[PDB]
């Protein structure tokens, strides 16, 4: 199935993903398709934060959702 990722800056990105993938490895095609390293991503579903040993199945994230990922600063 498909879903979407919206950044902070306003770009809408379009991924392929099963019920069965965890966090984790939603994160990894990111960092693929953006250069996001994973330890530096936060991903949000109706106002909740997802957790990376949990899958998209556990959220009853469905095709065509919308997910919101956010950017840590840690130091400087």
């Amino acid at each position: 199935m498909q879903i979407f990722v919206k950044t902070l800056t306003g770009k809408t990105i379009t991924l392929e993903v099963e019920p069965s993938d965890t966090i984790e490895n939603v994160k990894a095609k990111i960092q693929d398709k953006e250069g996001i390293p994973p330890d530096q991503q936060r991903l949000i579903f109706a106002g909740k934060q997802l957790e990376d040993g949990r899958t998209l199945s556990d959220y009853n994230i469905q095709k065509e959702s919308t997910l919101h990922l956010v950017l840590r600063l840690r130091g400087g």
